[PDB]
């Protein structure tokens, strides 16, 4: 079960009690599987994976994997603070069928390398399945330098992929020589689509093919196919859309986009807020020129 | 009771790995024997992100009866939801915190709008008040200092702004733009004499689990108006304060208070305890400003 | 017409430290050998800002004599003020040039007003094109793409635009804001692959001193649409360009024609030339590209 | 004789023929020693130096010395991009009896440690008057560490004071830790002289003395005197203006300054700009207020 090509980035519904709303999240990766993407990709920051108490947690990753039914590879981020935590979502993932997992080292303090380095360990030597090493600074607050990544990769067995998100398209370069090409790396960052895929980005994962598959998935096809111009006309047409994206938030645009698409998924949790009027009418016009 | 001066950052024991109440209590007594104005549980120093809600409860809990209203004690109530910041704050002024603290916590930016109001439903949900904590190298928000000034007049609870950004201009800016009616708390331990001189009503610090003597002496030496005495306590210091930054808090605290007759475990995973090489090094500083 | 690879000079300089003009006269004609489309003097590369004005003045009229407009020639003329610029622009246009570039060098911060006439200034002093040349690592100042956009508009003379951020975000946006018209240029080696994708309509670097083959080769496969022989072309490449970036630019440039049989002396004080063991290892590289 | 207290940076008049001002330099000369400063600073930023020509900046050095009349030592900035002139330019400076030269590495391309330690070697063994090194990256795009500066300082005989602008306290703390308070440490960052007295700064050099050397002293004497309460009230009260200056240029603001302080002092070189009607408006409101 290959992990490449276009990977989605879901969401997570809340019903107006709050709750979740499991229907909405089937429709939606219904919506996903049809716009042929090659995988799934639950529990992100698309997903607001951070905001959902433990329960929900459990009940979004046991959803996701029942209504996928292994039609496509499910990558679950089970990230979390602790060693503890994250060990233990990544065997509930493994147990429910999850193809592989994904780990970022989330932390509000400084991590030093060693311990990121036994943080991966623990992860990898308690499940099965392949793990897929975050990178994104941004977000997690550390930065794993390419060495380190190569190192985890190397002497932890099931660490097999990395994914960069840093928008430091270096990162990339340094992966491709250093690891000697042997090291399957994929896209995390939006408007970095075209510029990682030309580098050697094995995938790209992200919450866009929840409203434009389509073009995603010809962005991926013209790399494979090796046409530059084709991609990269490709590539800007969607670019301002990936950048509106990243501009007004991920659960945000998209929860708003799939409203806009006629699905129901409701606003994100707070603090985070709804997209406001002014920018719902952009994005309605974004998605019109698009299509 | 006035939030000033010395404030103590408690870390958080672990036995069996489960939490170690017992020995928590005896650091809290330390602290209050060693002269702390006020107590703050669950920082980054307590790893109150790394426990369950459960555990969490817990230790707000005990640390209030604990403390038993001798000093003010202010509980950092924030979490990545508004309404598990909300409930956190409700929890901790219903066992009798004096105040609770907020650090807009994201694993993704948030706009202004949203960090307003994420500050406005706290503090409206409480009748106690909520110290503004500015932490962007821990929480990955960086609130400007006009936000900040907006958060305080218009959220009635929001009187107190912390700030932890190691930048100076930030409290200059606090000090001219508050035009002095905002009172600011450093968080920053080897700005601690800066910070004081450009008028830091109160220093929070984990600091004093190890050197509450020297802690005080600053701040009194500021009190006197005495810039050589305190600039002179200050680099005394601020060898062990580097190192605390360098090393980690819950790592370099836990492994201090072992060398001063009070076992507390070590840091959870991923937080590795200090190493043998890195604990002579503490020894040795600790030795030195003896 | 500018495109394709275009070359950076560097400057010899005799055992004393004065200028080679013989030695720059075969590495020019190494250049156009090797295929280069464009000869670009007196930048970073050839160390211009080191050199005095009578020296600066002998090397552009020596380098635009030996090309002898066999590829066009695009002068650095780059100065602190807006009328020593506007004269080396002049200057550089009486003997020749095809055009200049420009980058707003400052030892301290300008804003976008005086950036912008500055460009003004000496766009409407000359009658040939300006290339604007965005550098903050070299020059101290990150000028916008909306700024580029608007000196390229506003100003006649200037009409290209060249990138060494490293940021390819902002050619991103020069295409969608620019709507294609506006040409830009690639100035960062290790984005050379990455630039040309996006839209870059040439490349300027100082690696076709060194690896002219190559660096043609990988122009023409993006000219082909040979999405993966350009990639393997650029990351064949790769490991050189990273070393010339992190190890300067002259001295391993000159280092590097040294061990390819072109005498060019070392770079000027304080810069200093190439060490045994980055001489070996640079030695190492090339063999294995050619 | 002892460098220390508030060192005056002098600015550049230049005449309505573009051509140099030295009637007007000498009256600016005579209002900062008037002001009571400690020491003058000659062809820094402030007098915007690096836009002279070589037959300028030698007559600014001559007249600003000869003008001076040792009245307090005079410190020469010298730095240039290549050692030969740099060098050329300390020993033009102590020939006219400059009392020492100051010395930035300034770069277009970066430089190692390596070769900034031999330029300051060259630059000390070439002269027979003290150095001050100057750490200002946003000027120089170079950033010696303060471990480099110490190895400098103890190694090269006649570099014996240090001036730092990074605007970071924590340099100056370790200046003071890692120098055992034997390496005299300077402040040049304007909105850090209170925090730069306190941490133990010998001297703040700054152009403010040219329109508020009486505040710019106070400050100083408060410090001296160990009032903390005093010298705090007396930064809080000047720091707008030390803001502004900071905020819309040295040459600029200090410029127009003088201007709207009865010395008319032309504007700066291209492609620097003189002040703007709005800023001339607020500096006016500024200046009123602190006289
Ligand atoms: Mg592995
Ligand atoms: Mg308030
Ligand atoms: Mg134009
Ligand atoms: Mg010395």
């Amino acid at each position: 079960a290959s992990i490449h090509g276009i990977i989605g980035y879901t969401i997570t519904p809340f019903a107006a009690d709050g709750g979740l709303d499991l229907p909405a999240l089937g429709r939606s990766i219904e919506r996903l599987i049809d716009g042929g993407v090659h995988a799934i990709a639950p529990l992100g920051s698309t997903g607001e994976g951070a905001y959902l108490s433990d329960p929900e947690w459990d009940e979004v990753v046991d959803f996701t994997l029942k209504t996928v039914a292994h039609r496509v590879p499910t990558i679950v981020s089970v990230s979390d603070l602790t060693t503890a935590k994250t060990v233990r979502r990544a065997q509930f993932a493994e147990s429910l069928g999850a193809e592989a997992v994904m780990v970022l080292p989330i932390s509000y303090w400084k991590l030093n390398e060693a311990e990121v380095f036994q943080h991966y360990r623990a992860v990898g030597e308690a499940i099965g399945v392949p793990v897929m090493l975050y990178n994104n600074p941004g977000t997690s607050g550390i930065d794993m330098s390419v060495e380190l990544i190569l190192r985890i990769v190397r002497e932890v067995d099931n660490v097999t992929m990395v994914k960069e998100s840093t928008g430091d398209i270096q990162r990339m370069h340094k992966l491709r020589l250093l690891g000697e090409g042997r090291v399957p790396f994929y896209n995390g960052c939006n408007p970095l689509a075209l510029e990682a895929f030309v580098a050697g980005a094995k995938g790209w994962c992200s919450a866009a093919p929840n409203l434009i598959p389509t073009l995603n998935g010809q962005l991926y096809q013209a790399v494979l196919d090796g046409d530059l111009e084709k991609a990269r006309a490709l590539f800007y047409r969607q670019l301002p859309l990936l950048d509106f994206i990243l501009r007004r938030g991920l659960p945000t645009t998209i929860k708003a986009g799939l409203g806009l698409s006629g699905l129901e998924v409701g606003a994100p949790r707070l603090p985070v807020q709804a997209l406001d009027t002014e920018g719902c009418r952009y994005l309605q016009g974004l998605l019109e020129e698009l299509r």
